């Protein structure tokens, strides 16, 4: 049969242009701030009385943190063409449209930030250093530097509250002050701090991810004391999370917290559950005195309701026939090589036959989680006619401490068992008849690995924006990411050499296809020239698409139809084979 | 915002559209046509409007059939994608019934004529020609190159050969005796050859400057111009004859081609034909019937005087209205000589509105008024298309052709150039867009290093990158073509690849990850250098890598207008 390449095109572009929208806060007069994918691009928008009011000209990448009512947002923009080098842009509410660019700022990666309305505190990583910064009236000021990868979770008065990764692969908490400035560091011996919000105490309230369970705790700056918090409702202590998505404490004194398990969240106000929707849910604002948070689940893409009805203030409308192209999602319990259960969510393609042909889509991270959430990728797949596996490996998160830290010091290792797992149980349950591995970013280094390390396993393999060398990758890596790939390798270069899929190369045995942004900070392009060098020495047959001007963060339209047409088409043409 | 879709929808079109070739006349005053599509092809009967189908699996080609001979001679790949062939054998009164000529082996079928009484056909496995009949197969003479059968006439049989010394030959033959009589035209070389109800052989004589239509007396090789009735063929003073044959009643019919168009003569008598290209000739119930090709127009088959297309391919009115008239002009060049350009004009896009300048490959090829699934694809998406014959083209003259040799991308790409300022000068473009395949690709990067600002982008396929690294990573063949094309000083000042610090607008690459002719090795060393200098570029390097298929488009052509629409933003 030959491939439907139009209607892939125009499923895959219709999958991209359906809006999906992020929850920031409330600024204004009660005015939604909100972040969107509409019209084509990722915009800033106030939402208020049913209507929307773009705030910013020129596609950004996000906005910080604002507190409640004030006056301004400010947009975070790359400015180097997908290279990840950002600025800060300054927009009165009153005036949208209408930017500002903060100047005293340099072109650097923005990690985080939180907007008081008189201070803007964020975090940055420069090729030498990971820092906080406050810009004020008094300038720009460096707070303190930090460890490696920091970000912004909470201002109130004079103190700051953030969390790191400082080592082995653990989260800390830290606080520093407007005022004075410094840090402090909170590492806890039970496992990672998840979630941070100020109490109206001057307490730093935190989500605490141990082995495999998750609790709130409260920590005192001063001391460094560590005491489990007790809620006026049992629901969220019943609820038993093995993951905290994101916490903080409402206007009016109520302390939102937002849990997840089994990938799948719940809203809690005051420990009690509040309905929401079935799936993902983000952070919870307090909006005209109601509740609104964000939702997503593998059918629905990011939008805004409100809570508890669950009814959809910005939602983007997918058409019948794309909707019915996913015929269902489920979680099943793979079962690897050393006895782990491997939780896995199946994406079952309405326009495939049982047993039938089957992607198994790594997600990157490896810090990163494969929920109920919407996956474009995931539903261009099954738009295709392929199902998708979608395996939370070792080292992903919502799991608990003990599965995410087992991947620190074992890439291409463990968490390669449990993708191998997956993929043999697709074939074996019945639901495969071949199959096929998709990824990227560490997902696509994930593809190498299982190309070079299993070859056989899978018909045909699809790298996105990899990892091919940790050596030149980190020799090509700044303050921050040189940090994260010592913690990931556990500091061994021998490591570093053996798990990299530029080393193993003769092995590969499948037909390959590249993808990688031209001018990406991330995954630099220069190893990757190296990869398809050695492919060519060894007459291996791969094709290779190289796309401008994009980076890791894909703003446009267009970018995104460029680095996920390549994969289907080539998955089509695999398929016919 | 860029309709992807729309784009790779009116693709597939032009790739589906079903072309038409004559083959002749057959059985009871039936059409033989030849339909291709996606790389498909299929012989028909057409008579009355509905077309019959006469091969069940598709076919490569058939043989020519003498007029009103009951059968036709299908040509099939014995395997897939192979280049020997078999013979089938369908009456036209039975289509459909396919039977083997099982005392032909399978070989590769080069050429044929089937007279309704002997098959006679050129094959190679040794070449020869050979005569199949009732009593079997034989082999009447063994060819010193490639050679064609171009008619039979009683016993004669004449033909064309590549023979050795660059020109084509004229041969004869005996369907009796066999045995093999070459005439070689000196300077000149023979393009089409029909057997005079005389027993002479009428053929066209391509030379230098213009072509010739002369008669060859068989018996001693004695070449003479041969003078027509009517003076509009000899007036229109062609530069090839792309057919010529004679008639069932004796007259003689010619097509003869000048500046990229074709005109239809009988008896030397012009016959009113649409603008573009024609094949041959046939009289059909008393109406003159062609094929006729154009930049605006896939091959279709048509009555003349009217133009009427009896039988062509279906296209949708949007993507019809897209595709827009072809013209030709002359753009004055840097040196004083004009370059004849051919520009097909886009229904989508204003006037000024981006014009891509679509370079051709060889570079001893034509760009004339016939039907391009490239350029048709660029206007379907917006783009005026600007396809200049600069020096080294073939198909004006043997001065025009050899003017390229030793000057690789320099005088020729002044003529380049100066057609995309002409497409300035004159009002067509708004913006100015490069694109080329092969040869095309290496003056697509050539120019933009040694033109910056000039074009906004630029596509570049199957390109070279470095002449000095392609003449010893080359065979003899194409390294000896590398001489002849560029000392080894012009070698490294024309190879793009030391000019990267001069390129300044984004760069599209499409290149084969494996073929031998165009090597990926030194594409990937200009990729690094792209990058090593901060230059935007796009690459798409693809394994086995001519659109034929919808399949292949994707593969070359989708990326390279995938690019310049998100280009034009
Ligand atoms: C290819 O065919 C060549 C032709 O018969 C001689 O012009």
């Amino acid at each position: 049969m030959p491939v439907e390449f139009s209607r892939i095109v125009r499923d895959v572009e219709r999958l991209i242009a359906v809006e999906k929208y992020s929850l920031q806060g409330v600024v204004d007069g009660d005015k939604l701030l909100v972040v969107g994918f509409s019209e084509g691009s990722v915009n800033a928008y106030l939402y208020d009385g049913g209507e929307t009011v773009k705030l910013n000209r020129e596609p950004i990448n996000s906005v910080l943190d604002p507190h409640y009512g004030v006056g301004r947002v400010i947009l975070v923009r790359d400015v180097s063409k997908g290279a990840e080098q950002h600025a800060l842009f300054k927009v009165n509410t009153s005036r949208p449209g209408e930017e500002q660019r903060l100047e005293a700022v340099k072109p650097m990666r923005i990690l985080s930030g939180v907007d008081t309305g008189e201070a803007v505190v964020f975090t940055g990583a420069t090729e030498d250093r990971v820092a906080l910064y406050a810009l004020d009236g008094g300038g720009l000021r460096e707070l303190a530097r930090l460890p490696g990868f920091g970000f912004v979770s909470d201002i109130r008065g004079d103190l700051i509250a953030g969390l790191g990764f400082f080592g082995g692969g653990r989260v800390s908490l830290f606080t520093s002050n407007l005022s004075s400035g410094g840090l402090r560091v909170f590492d806890s011996g039970e496992g990672s701090f998840s979630s941070a919000s100020i109490s109206p105490g001057m307490k730093v309230t935190a989500g605490l991810e141990t082995a495999r369970e998750a609790r709130l705790v409260t920590v005192d700056p001063r001391d460094g004391s560590v005491e489990d918090l007790e809620l006026p409702s049992k629901d969220f202590s019943s609820y038993r999370p093995t993951a905290i998505t994101w916490l903080g404490y409402l206007p009016d004194g109520r302390l939102a917290v937002v849990a997840r398990r089994e990938g799948r969240s719940a809203v809690f106000i005051d420990g009690e559950r509040v309905e929401a929707p079935q799936g993902n849910h983000g952070r919870v604002v307090l909006w005209r005195g109601k509740l609104v948070t964000s939702h997503t689940s593998l059918s629905t893409p990011p939008r805004i309701v409100s809570l508890p009805s669950g009814e959809p203030l910005l939602e983007g409308g997918l058409p019948e026939d794309l909707r019915r192209s996913i015929a269902g999602s489920r979680l099943v319990w793979v079962e690897s090589f050393d006895g782990s259960r491997v939780p896995t969510y199946v994406l079952e393609s309405g326009r495939a036959p049982t047993p039938g042909p089957t992607v198994v889509l790594v997600h990157g991270g490896p810090f990163a989680e494969d929920s109920d959430s919407w996956d474009t990728f995931a539903a261009s797949l099954a738009a295709a006619g392929f199902h998708v596996v979608m395996p939370n490996y070792r080292g992903s998160t919502g799991y608990g401490e003990e599965w995410r830290l087992k991947i620190i010091g074992d890439p291409c290792g463990g968490e390669l068992e449990d993708v191998s797992a997956a993929a043999r149980w697709a074939r074996e349950s019945g639901l495969a008849s071949e199959l096929y591995i998709m990824g990227y970013s560490y997902g696509g280094y994930m593809t190498l690995c299982a190309l070079t390390m299993k070859p056989g396993l899978f018909k045909a393999g699809v790298a996105g924006a990899s990892v091919v060398d940790w050596e030149e990758m980190y020799e090509l890596s700044d303050a921050a990411f040189r940090n994260f790939i010592e913690q990931l390798t556990g500091g061994s270069r021998e490591i570093m050499r053996s798990r990299s899929p530029i080393n193993h190369v003769d092995r590969i045995k499948e037909p390959l296809a590249l993808i990688h942004p031209q001018n990406a900070s991330r995954t630099p392009l220069k190893p990757l020239l190296r990869l398809m060098g050695e492919l060519l020495a060894r007459g291996k047959t791969f094709e290779a698409h190289i796309i401008p001007d994009a980076g890791h963060a894909i703003n446009t339209m267009e970018d995104a139809v460029k680095i996920l047409l390549p994969a289907v088409f080539f998955l089509a043409t695999q398929r016919e084979r």
